């Protein structure tokens, strides 16, 4: 059954906490473990990782913190570098039930040489490498938490959410359905559908997929759970599988649910969007509807939310 949650007073707050902590006085925070998520064949590296913030640095699912890595600022020689944002991928519980750590979901950002593929420490990304590297013990400087474009709407427990995920962008995802189906929060008993769609590479690049396979046979008749491999499958156009293309595969179901009321969110690379809405305005067009319509009443009734990056 349900995991036991504490402290419940984490429920009590009316509003989500904002700018905690600020980059001028960040709150230093302690690494407790790093893993990574996907296996060799996976075209990068993303890891796991877990963060004790003692309880002083509380947050609402779908927030983001932000990481300051360590070193100067290469463009304001003598200052600090700039934050970095990570949408979290935990409850607000957190990965221990106890309310004192968040966890982060990091993709690597490596250079290689278009021509050659040589590498080159200078210009992989700082705070991704800094992040995957750290080590239990590790001191991580934390600010925010920041963000409400990806707040849950919890006044209809039994709301329809549709999750449409690309590589790092599950991570409030997996907060938000631990939260609905893994915690024992008694003040929020979700009884709606959650529906995620993630798009990766290839199966080793699968992120958290032992757990959203456990909520299939916990929950469902609440959950459901579609994958997109791109380099691994095709669509039916011969195109390399891509979430849109699961979408496509659902096209009823899902417009039937949009138009019933359900919220649909977006994560990940800002490049998942324009094939999502290529997608959705050619099965707006087969239905005889007018996408442009359609996404302007969406967003008119607070139904459509997306953090793209
Ligand atoms: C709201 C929000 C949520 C986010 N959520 C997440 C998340 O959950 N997970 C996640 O992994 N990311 C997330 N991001 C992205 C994250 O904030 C960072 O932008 C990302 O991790 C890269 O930061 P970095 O410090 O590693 O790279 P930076 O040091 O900022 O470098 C940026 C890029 O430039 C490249 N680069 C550097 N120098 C050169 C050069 N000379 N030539 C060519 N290329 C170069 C680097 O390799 C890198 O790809 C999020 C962003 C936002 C805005
Ligand atoms: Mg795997």
């Amino acid at each position: 059954s349900k995991v036991s949650v504490a402290p419940l007073h984490l429920e009590s707050a009316k509003e989500p906490p904002l700018n905690t902590y600020k980059p001028k006085e960040p709150f230093t925070a302690t690494i407790v473990s790093v893993e990574s998520l996907v296996g060799p064949k996976a075209p990068g590296e993303t890891c796991h990782i877990v963060i004790d913030h003692g309880g002083n640095v509380p947050y609402w699912e779908g927030q983001s913190y932000g990481v300051i890595p360590p070193g100067e600022n290469p463009k304001k020689p003598g200052a600090p570098q700039n934050v970095r944002l990570y949408s979290i991928a935990s409850t607000r519980y957190g990965d221990n039930f106890d309310g004192r750590t968040g966890s982060l979901c990091v993709r690597r950002a490596v250079y290689y040489d278009p021509e050659t593929g040589k590498e080159d420490p200078s210009k992989n990304g700082v705070c991704s490498n800094f992040l995957c590297n750290s080590k239990p013990g590790d001191k991580i400087q934390l600010t925010g938490p920041s963000g409400k474009i990806m707040l849950l709407p919890e006044e209809d427990p039994n709301a329809t959410h549709i999750m449409i995920a690309t590589g790092t962008g599950v991570a409030p995802f997996r907060g938000y359905l631990r939260r609905m189906f893994m915690e024992d929060v008694p003040n929020y008993r979700f009884g709606g559908l959650a529906w995620l769609f993630l798009g990766v590479a290839n199966s080793d690049s699968l992120l958290y997929d032992e757990e959203f396979t456990s909520y299939l046979k916990q929950y469902p008749d609440n959950f459901r759970y579609d994958k997109a491999l791109s380099r691994e499958q095709k669509n039916r156009s011969g195109g390399k599988m891509y979430v849109q293309d699961k979408i496509e595969e659902y096209s009823d179901e899902i417009f039937k649910l949009l138009d019933g009321g359900a919220h649909i969110y977006f994560c990940g690379l800002k490049g998942m969007m324009p094939g999502i809405q290529d997608t959705l305005k050619k099965v707006a067009e087969r239905r005889g509807e007018s996408w442009d319509q359609k996404l302007a009443q969406l967003k008119k009734n607070k139904q459509w939310h997306v953090e793209v990056f």
